[PDB]
């Protein structure tokens, strides 16, 4: 579904970001299906996901580019409201669309405020017309709020008790239990409305 709220969690290098380039972006593409990324790492040149889509210098450019890339200079409350008002006029021209944050901790911190926009995100993001893809690198750098709305949770390798404990109490004491022993690129995708669980093999590319 391109309306879902997915969740990535993952280390530093685990692969999270390596899913959203060569699994998620591509079924999209081939689906016919638009995307904005919220792009946060700076390159040599350009940003990480530069080769994703049109780098887009104005609001105007979020709404008319059909695959665009959005480089995030101020990592603020006030950025992610007006990036998201640019996504619903964005997803009224090409349809359902899915927005891509990476490092999502800068919008949705655990113990940060509630914006309009973030609850919008949370909780009427398919009247919105938005799908999401979240990602970031310990399951207790993100408002417990985002596991409970999400559709899909996936998980690299940890076994952090901190980590163990939230997922536990916010995603599966299954999942909890199952990521313990994932190794190398491998992931668990937790289907939220089913509660169902799934180890994944690495991707391929
Ligand atoms: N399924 C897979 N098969 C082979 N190599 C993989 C892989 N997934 C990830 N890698 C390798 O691991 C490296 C780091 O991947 P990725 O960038 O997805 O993790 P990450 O997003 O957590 C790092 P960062 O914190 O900088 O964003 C990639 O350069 C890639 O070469
Ligand atoms: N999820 C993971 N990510 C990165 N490295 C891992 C990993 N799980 C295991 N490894 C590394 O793979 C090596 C051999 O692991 P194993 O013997 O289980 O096969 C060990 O060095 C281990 O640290
Ligand atoms: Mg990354
Ligand atoms: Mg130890
Ligand atoms: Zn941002």
């Amino acid at each position: 579904n391109p309306d879902d709220i997915v969740v990535l969690v993952g280390r530093k290098k685990s692969g999270k970001s390596y899913l959203i380039k060569h699994y998620f972006i591509p079924v999209l593409k081939a689906h016919k299906i638009s995307y904005i990324i919220d792009d946060h790492n700076l390159l040599r040149s350009g940003s990480e996901y530069s080769k994703f889509g049109y780098n887009a210098t104005s609001l105007s450019d979020i709404v008319s580019k059909q695959y665009v890339v959005v480089y995030d200079r101020a990592k603020n409350d006030d950025f992610f409201e007006k990036l998201w008002q640019a996504s619903k006029l964005h997803s009224k021209k090409y349809g359902t669309t899915v927005l891509i944050i990476d490092e999502a901790y800068y919008h949705f911190k655990y113990k940060q405020k509630v914006t309009p926009a973030i609850d919008e995100a949370l909780h009427a993001n398919r009247h919105a017309g938005l799908g999401l893809i979240l990602s970031t690198q310990r399951v207790y750098d993100l408002m417990p709020i985002v596991y409970k709305q999400a559709d899909l949770i996936i998980m690299f390798y940890t076994r952090e008790p901190n980590e163990l404990r939230w997922i536990s109490k916010y995603i599966s004491a299954e999942a909890a239990e199952k990521v313990k022993t994932l190794k190398q690129y491998h992931f668990l995708i937790y289907d939220v409305n089913s509660q169902t669980i799934k180890i994944h093999k690495p991707i391929l590319e």
